[PDB]
């Protein structure tokens, strides 16, 4: 749906990691009212439907649960994490941190292209993939 599911506890995140099968699990750690989160959530919402065969997207409330925030070394929101069949996926964006995407995507198409790459690699058994996004479009922060 356009109004993506919210996860508000550790147990709910645990469960989404386990329950999302054969698709990229997208976990957006943020706050729904935060300006950069608003930007990113618009892209996640608007692309969710046409990505529905490849990805399941969730909005994770960092103000109601924080176990995972420490686990992924999240200092800035939004931070977006990718999983496939229960295992964390890394992506090389051209920055040192491959474990999470920090900030918002420049365009819808960048997110789409990224998911395509993650999905294909994950389906081939890979755990780390190369981002297809032009570095000029990667938030620098
Ligand atoms: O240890 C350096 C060696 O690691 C590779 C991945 O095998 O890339 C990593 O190190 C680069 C240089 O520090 C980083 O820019 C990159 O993000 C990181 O994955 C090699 O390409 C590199 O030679």
């Amino acid at each position: 749906s356009f109004l993506l599911p919210k996860l508000t506890s550790k147990k709910e995140v645990d469960q989404a990691i386990k329950s999302t099968a054969e698709k990229v699990l997208v976990l957006r750690f943020g706050r729904d009212e935060d300006p950069v989160c608003l930007q990113l959530d618009d892209i996640l919402s608007k692309t969710s439907s046409d990505l529905s065969k490849m990805a399941a997207i969730y909005l994770v409330d960092v103000d109601q649960t924080a176990v995972y925030t420490q686990y992924f070394d999240i200092s800035y929101i939004p931070s977006t994490v990718f999983f496939f069949n229960g295992q964390h996926m890394k992506v090389d964006y051209g920055s040192p941190d491959h474990t999470k995407f920090v900030g918002s995507f420049k365009t819808k198409q960048d997110f789409i292209d990224l998911i395509e790459v993650i999905y294909r690699g994950a389906m081939r058994g890979k755990l780390i993939v190369q981002s297809p996004i032009d570095p000029k479009n990667i938030p620098k922060y």
